[PDB]
């Protein structure tokens, strides 16, 4: 079978956000599972410097100018860019200019990207066609519409990585896009008076995505949808709208391996997970200190995350006589308030502001519990890592989250599935029953290293999305 991702963007090589992770680390695993997956980039300039042996497939003019398609690999999987210099060949971020807006030509810029895709389905590499358009987030919106035009060559799947970007544009661009006219209709990429890259991957593709089972659930109600409810429930009720939870890449992500950490750990070794702790605490500011449970937040801070729901918990942690280790970035007055909270409680609360890939590894890999208390989880990958780390996730039940964390009741104790703890609530009281059910379960040694090794052995990798997609696309 022959799949194609449509995304404008793959880990490492550039990325900003998580979809990035999922294009750099799918396809491999696709093609170890019988698989053959390919990626379809933009040539955007550090995309293109990584793919040393591209050469060329066609050269071509496009409703949007002198397009070349290249191809070369990257760590084995096999990479089309679209080289189109006026368009992709730009220093910053390739979505703006140095002052912060949006490149006014973008439509151009991504409709040229879809309709790559759809061309690839019809053959435009005379060697590989694919079976399947895996097209990927509003960027890749129109892939699926360009297909349609073109009666459907190949089947798409769309899988939406934030539900939140529409990818606007004015009405009047139907004169630039080449699409049938028919299809700016409400039935079609007419959204609220506009174009929507994202309603048009949403309505015209043969299958929809979301990033977890539940999430995928979550957006047929009008609060999660953005104004996407009516499409979505329809395709669930003709099911052609599923979720696949994503993977985590052991090779950058696993504390066996992990360079970045004090000490390398085992899911039989987790005595050698201390040092990590220690150094942890240290580095934060905490009473280095191993008779007591570390919390730790990783997360941008919104409302979204929770944040003000950890906020007004603090106090009963820290009675308790926990302490809490927190690295993130976001809404002012949470920021306010976490510092606020460190200097109030200086030994243990201990506040970084910003961002920082790096020491969150030390942090995931130091910390006790890992606090996911979002108000709803559009991409649930930090409990991932936590589960992975040996370090407790303690989460709402929400999209991701609920597919994907046991609690610590005596239920899943004695089945041995318990990986974590949960709270369904979206208020604080329910919130601090888990701590409280945390300290609990720390208080007794044996059952937390019995439910750290549960959370270890689950498979959250790869190979596991690939079996789940792959099953998808023969349907």
């Amino acid at each position: 079978m022959q799949v194609l991702h449509v995304s404008s963007e793959m880990f490492p090589l550039l990325k900003t956000g998580g979809l990035a992770d999922v294009i750099g680390a799918l396809p491999a695993a696709q093609i170890a599972d019988g698989v053959d997956a390919r990626v379809l980039l933009p040539a955007f300039p550090d995309i293109r410097r990584g793919v040393t042996d591209a050469q060329v497939v066609s050269r071509r003019d496009t409703f949007a100018g002198h397009i070349t398609l290249l191809f070369g690999h990257y760590n084995g999987v096999g990479i089309y860019l679209i080289d189109a210099p006026h368009l992709y060949d730009r220093p910053g971020s390739p979505y703006h200019d140095t002052n912060l807006f949006a490149y006014t030509d973008n439509v151009l810029r991504f409709a040229l990207l879809g309709w790559v895709g759809a061309e690839m389905a019809s053959g435009l590499d005379p060697f590989w066609r694919p079976d399947v358009v895996h097209a990927h987030d509003w960027h890749a919106g129109l892939a699926p519409a360009y297909l349609a035009a073109r009666g459907r060559p190949a089947k798409s799947v769309f899988t939406v990585h934030n539900l939140a970007y529409q990818g606007m544009f004015y009405a009047h661009h139907m004169n630039d896009i080449q699409l049938p006219w028919s299809f700016f209709n409400i039935h079609g990429l007419e959204f609220n008076g506009q174009i929507s890259f994202l309603k048009a991957g949403l309505y015209y593709a043969d299958h929809i995505t979301a990033v977890s089972p539940t999430y995928a659930r979550e957006i047929t109600e009008p609060q999660f949808a953005y104004g996407m409810e009516g499409l979505l429930q329809q395709r669930h009720r003709e099911g052609r709208l599923s979720g696949v939870l994503n993977g985590v890449d052991e090779k950058i992500w696993s504390p066996e391996t992990d360079l970045l950490l004090a000490s390398r750990y085992t899911r039989d070794t987790l005595e050698d997970k201390a040092e990590n702790k220690r150094q942890l605490q240290i580095a934060m500011g905490l009473k280095v200190d191993d008779k007591v449970p570390l919390f730790a937040v990783v997360s941008r801070l919104t409302s979204q995350k929770g944040l003000d729901l950890v906020l007004e918990a603090l106090p009963g942690l820290l009675e308790q006589g926990g302490q809490l280790a927190l690295l993130g970035a976001g809404d002012p007055v949470l920021q306010e308030g976490f510092l606020a909270a460190a200097a109030e409680y200086p030994g243990q609360v201990g506040v970084q502001i910003g961002y920082h890939e790096a020491f969150s590894h030390r942090i995931m890999g130091g910390a006790d519990v890992i606090l996911v208390p979002s108000r709803f989880e559009p991409c649930g990958l930090t409990q991932l890592y936590g589960l992975k780390y040996g370090t407790l996730p303690l989460v709402r039940r929400t999209g991701g989250l609920a597919d994907t964390v046991s609690d610590s009741s005596l239920e899943n104790l004695a089945d041995g599935v318990a990986s974590g703890f949960v709270f369904e609530d979206s208020n604080a009281w329910s919130l601090l029953r888990a701590i409280r059910r945390a300290f609990v379960l720390w208080s007794r040694p044996s059952l937390w290293r019995f439910v750290q090794r549960q959370a270890m052995a689950m498979d959250f990798s790869w190979q596991v999305a690939a079996k789940s997609y792959r099953e998808l696309y023969y349907r």
